[PDB]
């Protein structure tokens, strides 16, 4: 189960919420959030589920997440 992997993304989600100034769950949809746990390609564009989040903020949030995902791999 890759559910535990979301816990790592959840950490970035909290930091991402600070920049947006809104709640963390609001950043992603309840159904979409579940899809992220099931999928773990490492890249948001590869997720095939990127929408609304695309924009200048995507440049600030996204590439750094890839680095965070690799950290979850343990190396």
């Amino acid at each position: 189960h890759d559910a535990p992997l979301f816990e790592a993304l959840r950490a970035w989600r909290l930091q991402k919420a600070k920049e947006l100034s809104l709640p963390p769950y609001t950043i992603f949809h309840d159904a979409t959030l579940k899809t992220i746990a099931e999928l773990r390609p490492g890249s948001h564009a590869t997720l095939g589920t990127v929408s609304g989040v695309g924009g200048r903020k995507l440049a600030a949030y996204g590439d750094e997440v890839l680095q965070v995902v690799r950290d979850s791999s343990g190396g």
